[PDB]
């Protein structure tokens, strides 16, 4: 269900409030717990970020990212949501799809 059927609420807070200033995708997937998920559990986040169901996380979407662990959190900011896709964009289509995004968590 929620995000917190995932993770942990005390990991998801010290994991945005180390980011407040300054975001880095692979510290928060750490901090946050995303990082020792299964990858059927990563199938399940992906489904919560893909808000309009394109089937891709796109960068409208990436730039909400932390408001899918705590509605009331910050956007990402340009750099922030750049250095994301360029992590996690391995085929070069300007998105990220669910295979990219479980592997981007782990590896
Ligand atoms: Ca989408
Ligand atoms: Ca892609």
């Amino acid at each position: 269900g929620s995000i917190t059927t995932v993770l942990n609420a005390t990991d998801i807070a010290k994991a945005l409030a180390q980011c407040a200033g300054s975001f880095n995708h692979k510290t928060f997937f750490v901090t946050s717990g995303l990082t020792n998920k299964s990858d059927a559990n990563l199938a399940k986040v992906f489904d919560i970020l893909d808000q309009d169901r394109s089937g891709f996380i796109e960068v409208d979407e990436l730039k909400l990212f932390l408001q899918n662990f705590s509605a009331t959190a910050r956007e990402l900011d340009e750099t922030e949501t750049n250095a994301f896709l360029a992590a996690g964009d391995s085929d070069h289509d300007g998105k990220i799809g669910v295979d990219e995004f479980k592997a981007m968590v782990k590896a």
